[PDB]
């Protein structure tokens, strides 16, 4: 699984260790080993949510499986929770796009997961 | 809806008010309230289009519905028009990927839109 | 086609001409004309892969067709090869998401490819 956060929060406001905390919690939520979790945080972005520039985030979570209506609700609670507690972004200024990737459509280590 | 522009145009060339303009014009084009529209502009990127580093943009529009053949033609006319007029990017150096997102696959405010 | 590379490798480590090399090799691999190939390289990112901040990359390749099990295996070999050789990123620290885009869902030059 791979989780990307794009935010207008500045770099200095991303706490030390936040990528590990994401890695860990994403591992627990998806059931996948942490070795397979990738995280990418993009601060200082020029962005707007609902027409204003208070803290916000545009995110994506891609996974081979473990994506669905109940699981995504749970992920959104977890990830909005973390964004609120660590980056101080209100949950109502966060979008998270979920993508259930086919194994044949993810490349890694010179081939695909298929 | 969420609209992302990635471009090699420099930051100083993005006009003041461009994110509000995009918010307003996308609210109008999609019919959605502006409170639900998110916009993200990423200048100064290292990019090429047809191998050239002349001005270009790679964009995405993600929405729960309001995506389809005729709508997307209309969005492309709108958005290429805005990128040409405001950022001086030729329409033939713009790509916009459209995504019709399932409500169950968009997280927001601690849950999904489902 | 559009190929995006996000990496923690620093900008100074991206060799001169790397975007052209990608454009050329992608054209040959996908069979698509080079004029239609867009490339985007984002260095200096804040990321983790398996929890570690050792060199890594999160990538995407979008194309109208030419996406499939065998093709994607071939692309992954090619692109991991290039990331290893040019950016010194281990293939096992690279994820590439593949997207077969509907023509009606790609905007370009004021319209779509449909």
């Amino acid at each position: 699984p791979m989780f990307i956060v794009n935010t207008n929060v500045p770099r200095a406001s991303v706490p030390d260790g936040f990528l590990s905390e994401l890695t860990q919690q994403l591992a627990q939520a998806t059931g996948k080993p942490p070795q397979y979790i990738a995280v990418h945080v993009v601060p200082d972005q020029l962005m707007a949510f609902g027409g204003s520039s208070e803290p916000c985030a545009l995110c994506s979570l891609h996974s081979i499986g473990k994506i669905g209506g109940a699981q995504n609700r749970s992920y959104s609670k977890l990830l909005c929770g973390l964004l609120a507690e660590r980056l101080r972004i209100s949950p109502d200024r966060v979008y998270i796009n979920y993508y259930d990737m086919n194994a044949a459509n993810v490349g890694w280590a010179n081939s695909t997961f298929a």
